[PDB]
């Protein structure tokens, strides 16, 4: 590959260079003869494999932290050695584990929220050993993120795999999500997305009210046992209903959302360590909420209603109801969010930061690796500065990852 | 080895085995994705393979591959080729070549109207006067009235780059950009500098927000010679709204054909410098694109002011609302003249459909999801939630340089 890379902004012309991508470790998918940067998706480690993976990362956090060659590296080298060669795998020290955290947010590809990487709350769960420990390092997790409506993003770190066997999982694809209950007519009650997880609550024992935003179990998996179902306490579950500055009908809709987005399905890889249980969180962008949760057909798909509502012409497409009844319905979640002082940003702001962010991360650090059909918002995207910048992706280490649901791996005791 | 596209609403599942078929680079590796870069980046003896290569893929489409006609018209391609370091396509050759190419237009949403395309010959043109004529007739036809109907005009290939022919327009029918004394842009502010190039030609510009700029066509690698479309070929729409009574008063209007004008055509390895192509309009192009890119009429603040939209969040979300409206008094104004337009929604399902369509009877489809989704609303069109495979297929259009970057004068 030659060294440098330019990208450019098509309505500000600044041209960026990158040299980062020089780091990159994993294939794309792509080719030289296909793109596949629209596919969302395109038994362990063995010693010496690890070998290589832990030095590169012992390296990077040494250089980060400005003592690369030095006694303490050198030091550290040794021991991470001695303890691959011993036991077949190697501790993260605590500082580490932190920068580790860090910077697979900072590396996250499909993040426009990354300008906020450098404060992260860590904590360090890597002494839990069961299931009723989980669910009291979720609740702390969520109790301080929620901080009474002001934000805060943090990470629970959960132990390490070891053989595969023996892994740690939050089967939950969030830490809150709300229920979808299959109808024998072919109806959804609730949240259609959900279905599935929800049916296997339900075999796990779970009584469902039977609702339209009735929040899930957890259900907690530790040391690779069979998973064990928790009640959130409600108090904990910060919500919003959702309301319209100038429609007063809205609020009559019923519509509420949760305050705290904490995917908890993704898999954390630190120098070749694989953390299949960290649950993160942060804030929402409004149109999360508003345009994919609320409008998208196979989600809560609400815009004929509100359309109704609104009186709108709905036999033509080119009369733009569908369009015209998205944006007052993000108006809402926008609207509600802010007036009871939960923590939210709207795809503008949001979106001029993380150009403002990928800038310093060009001239600091040679690059920004982005996903710019995840980066640009699900409305208004051309209006929003980063449609007409130029991103360049690749796959950095440390990383979040895709993995399987744990229902299809499983080994049932 | 096949590869599978998943439509994440529909659970549908298509198989691709076309992507076998190219040859051409993308612009990514296998350890960086560059699917978001505009633009990233002959002889004999290069030549008759593309040749051939095209020429095997037509007699393939008409079913007589290695017929008789397939061998010898190898050989009096291969014979012409060597005795004059080119050759020149059927005429039946160049109309399937043309329309393959507009089939292989990844970033293409109206690619299900791919074989209805009428072809028009200008290879026998020599001079600029003759390229206006040729132009002409092309804008008249596929203007219909307003029944909008697709074409292409293409030039003589380009011969040894001295003498290319050129359209230095990027669109045959575009508005003026004027740079104002105090800073500021009077007209289309994305041909500003086209226009300044005009009137350094001398063309007598009327510095007003909607001047229809002048053709300033180049033939046989001479100097650039300014014509005048005449005026009642160009058909127009003025906006106006539905319910804002008030819209018309903006003074907006834009044209309605739109006609690319300066890329470029490859087939078997001869490439056309000059080739304008036409179709119709997807409204978000002029209604979101056009009008409220900041770089372009930037009208949003002006539109939300009479919507009396508070401006002073952003999460009053005023600049979606008036976003929203323009896209409809643009839609309402050509439907109510019969102007030919097509909305995003209408469109992205007719995408969704040639997809399988294509799948099933070519076994794929390339497409460029930055490009195929619409600027505005995106996930509420079914396009947002399929996944595409980008691949370059031959015969194709690409970019080439701005003319005026290359050119040496007189
Ligand atoms: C603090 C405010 C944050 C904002 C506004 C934000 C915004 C977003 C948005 C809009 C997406 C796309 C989500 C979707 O379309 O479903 C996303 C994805 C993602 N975010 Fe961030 N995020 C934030 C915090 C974080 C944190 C704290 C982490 C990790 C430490 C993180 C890591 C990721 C990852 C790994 C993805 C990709 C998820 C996937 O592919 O399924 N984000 N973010
Ligand atoms: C018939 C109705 C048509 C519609 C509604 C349509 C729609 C579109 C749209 C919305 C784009 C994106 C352009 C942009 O955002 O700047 C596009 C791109 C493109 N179209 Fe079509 N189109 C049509 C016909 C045609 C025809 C007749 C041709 C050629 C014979 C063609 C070839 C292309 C090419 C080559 C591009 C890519 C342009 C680029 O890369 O800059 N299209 N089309
Ligand atoms: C940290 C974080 C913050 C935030 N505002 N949104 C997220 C959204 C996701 C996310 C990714 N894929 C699917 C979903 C569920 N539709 C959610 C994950 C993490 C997020
Ligand atoms: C055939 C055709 C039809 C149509 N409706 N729109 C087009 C739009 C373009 C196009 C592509 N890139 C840049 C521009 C200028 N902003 C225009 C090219 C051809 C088009
Ligand atoms: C940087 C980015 O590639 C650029 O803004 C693209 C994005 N997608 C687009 N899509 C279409 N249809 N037209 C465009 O001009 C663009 N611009
Ligand atoms: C097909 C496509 O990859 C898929 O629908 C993606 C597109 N971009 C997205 N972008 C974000 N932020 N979130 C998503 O879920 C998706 N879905
Ligand atoms: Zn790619």
């Amino acid at each position: 590959c030659p060294r440098f890379l330019k990208v450019k902004n098509w309505e500000t012309e600044v041209v960026l260079t990158d040299t980062l991508h020089l780091k990159s470790t994993l294939e794309t998918g792509c080719t030289e003869y296909i793109c596949m940067g629209s596919i969302m998706h395109p038994d362990v480690a063995t010693k010496d494999q690890l070998f290589p993976l832990a030095k590169e990362f012992i390296d990077q956090y040494y250089s980060s932290i400005k003592r690369f060659g030095s006694k303490a590296h050198m030091e550290r080298l040794e021991e991470v050695n001695k303890e691959i060669d011993t036991t077949s795998t190697y501790q993260l020290k605590d500082t580490e584990l932190i920068y580790g955290a860090k910077h697979a947010w900072r590396n996250a590809s499909r993040c426009v929220g990354r300008i906020q990487w450098s404060k992260l709350q860590v904590f360090d769960a890597r002494d839990c050993t069961t299931a009723h420990g989980m669910f009291n390092y979720i609740c702390n997790h969520v109790k301080y993120a929620t901080n009474k409506g002001n934000l805060r993003s943090a990470i629970t770190i959960f132990p390490q795999r070891t053989d595969g066997k023996h892994d740690f999982r939050v089967w939950n694809s969030q830490l809150i999500r709300y229920a979808g209950y299959k109808q024998p007519d072919g109806s959804t009650l609730g949240d259609p997305a959900n279905v599935q997880f929800t049916e296997i609550c339900i075999q796990q024992g779970w009584k469902p009210p039977r609702g339209r935003f009735d929040v899930l179990p957890l259900l907690l998996q530790a040391n690779g046992n069979d998973p064990e179902l928790f009640q959130i306490p409600p108090e904990l579950v910060l919500e919003v209903p959702i309301r319209h500055p100038k429609f007063e009908w809205f609020k009559d809709l019923g519509l509420k959302w949760y305050g705290l987005p904490a995917v908890s399905n993704m898999l954390l890889e630190i120098g070749g360590l694989e953390f299949s249980a960290c649950p993160f969180s942060g804030w929402y962008m409004g149109t999360e909420i508003g345009v994919r949760d609320y409008c998208d057909n196979s989600r809560y798909n609400i815009l004929e209603e509100v359309a109704k509502k609104m009186n709108l012409d709905m036999r033509k497409t080119s009369s733009l109801w569908k369009d015209q009844a998205l944006v007052e319905i993000n108006i809402a979640v926008l609207y509600s969010f802010q007036s009871d002082k939960v923590t939210i940003v709207d795809h503008h702001s949001a979106t001029e930061s993380f150009i403002k962010h990928m800038e310093n991360e060009y001239r600091c650090r040679g690059g920004c690796p982005a996903d710019w059909v995840w980066i640009v918002p699900p409305m208004s995207g051309s209006i929003t500065p980063v449609f007409h910048q130029e991103m360049l992706n690749y796959r950095l280490t440390p990383s979040f990852e895709y993995q399987p649901d744990p229902w299809n791996t499983h080994v049932w005791k």
